[PDB]
């Protein structure tokens, strides 16, 4: 079986990471083409559920992340990763992980601005910090670097059917 790849989705929390993976995964998925998605919160619960938010454990989930991600590739799937990566230096972690095991590796961000990450608030988690009952959350007082160069930028100008599409073309180009 051919190699897969990894498609790295970096943004703010509420920005439509996760729901555009999951699209995807389900269009490939349609069409005989074997995609997974590993999505920072599920795996927050399982693999990841000894790491927080500081910095330092970001930095840990990402880099295990960028491993689990290199070796579903390496089987022949396409790999679908929804995690705010809010440091460029996570996503070129990430990057680097995948150069050495040379898997293509593209990123995709969901520049969704905060104030409609806000507006959208799906967990409740912006309103609590905001209240200061959640401490260190990206965007409000934690960090997040926008990419300088992603492979593709999704914006909140479409469906996510026609995000998720964008994603599909972008792979198949
Ligand atoms: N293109 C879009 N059009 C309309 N609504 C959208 C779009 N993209 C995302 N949303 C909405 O934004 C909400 C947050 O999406 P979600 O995919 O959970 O974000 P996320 O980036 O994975 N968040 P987080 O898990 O907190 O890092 C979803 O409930 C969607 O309904
Ligand atoms: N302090 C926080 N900062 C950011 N996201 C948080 C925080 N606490 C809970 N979350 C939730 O945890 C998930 C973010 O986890 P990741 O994507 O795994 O983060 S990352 O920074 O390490 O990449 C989101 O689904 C978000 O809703
Ligand atoms: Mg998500």
């Amino acid at each position: 079986p051919p190699r897969g790849k990894t498609v790295w989705f970096t943004g703010l929390s509420g920005s439509g990471k996760s729901s555009v993976a999951m699209l995807v995964e389900r269009k490939l998925l349609e069409k005989g083409i074997s995609a997974y998605v590993l999505d920072g919160d599920n795996l927050r619960h399982g693999l990841n559920a000894d790491l927080g938010f500081s910095m330092a454990d970001r930095a840990e989930n990402l880099r295990r992340l960028s491993h689990v991600a290199t070796l579903l590739a390496d089987c022949g799937h396409l790999v679908l990763v929804p995690a705010i990566s809010p440091l460029a230096e996570h996503r070129a972690l990430a990057r680097k992980v995948h150069a050495d095991a040379g898997i293509d590796f593209f990123e995709v961000f969901c520049d969704t601005p905060l104030q409609d990450c806000e507006r959208r608030d799906p967990k409740g988690l912006y309103a609590k910090a905001r209240a200061g009952e959640i401490t260190h959350f990206t965007g409000i007082d934690s960090p997040y670097q926008r990419p300088k160069n992603p492979d593709l930028r999704l914006t909140p100008d479409r469906s996510i059917d026609e995000q998720a599409q964008e994603v599909i073309d972008l792979l198949e180009s």
